[PDB]
């Protein structure tokens, strides 16, 4: 199944953070309604933050993620989480090997914010 | 119920991020093992991370986040999700104040890393 798209509420501002645990360097592509609106790129096996920026929604809501290594894409795996009705937790993992620990890029989607 | 309060697989390096939406100066602890073994603080109303850090989980798994504002705890919720059986998330928010909207604090542990 299609993973890394999020329906997030229309215009409404959220964070995007992405982590690395790989010796590869990854390059996370964030796209609001199909257009790149944040891309991070980074190398660390020790899990550093490679980026992290406040988005909005659009009128859409579309928001998807895409990771890449050196050209080649990650497979991703993906959740979203609501707390208390009102929390919201969109979560991606990726792949860019064999050992499938599926951590070398992490990215989390968070709203509301403020 | 308890929440922000998770056990992980022992001796195991874990992530853990703190992001901040409020007024109000966050104070996020996070204890192994009953113990402190990091401490965030700082202030933002867009999403600015307060602090990250890698963390050993030790030999009892147990990992609590706290969260405090002008010396009085927040209120908390939180839950882990664990993707393809193998990446995992422990995600906690918290609410400082009257709106309930849970994103004061925000903090994130992810894990295995590397
Ligand atoms: C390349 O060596 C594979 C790659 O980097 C490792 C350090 C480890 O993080 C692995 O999961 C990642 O796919
Ligand atoms: C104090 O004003 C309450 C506090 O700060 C606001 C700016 C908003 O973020 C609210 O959620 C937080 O509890
Ligand atoms: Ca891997
Ligand atoms: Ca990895
Ligand atoms: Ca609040
Ligand atoms: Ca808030």
């Amino acid at each position: 199944a299609t993973q890394g798209v999020f329906t997030l509420p229309a215009n409404t501002r959220f964070g995007v953070t992405a982590f690395a645990n790989s010796s590869g360097t990854q390059t996370v592509n964030v796209l609001v309604n199909n257009e790149t609106a944040a891309t991070f790129s980074g190398q660390s096996t020790n899990n550093a933050v490679i980026g992290t920026q406040v988005l909005n929604s659009g009128s859409s809501g579309k928001v998807q993620v895409q990771v890449s290594v050196n050209g080649r894409p990650s497979d991703l795996v993906s959740a979203q989480v609501i707390l208390t009705n009102e929390l919201n937790f969109a979560l991606v993992g990726s792949e860019d090997g064999t050992d499938n620990d599926y951590n070398d890029a992490v990215v989390v989607i968070n709203w509301p914010l403020g």
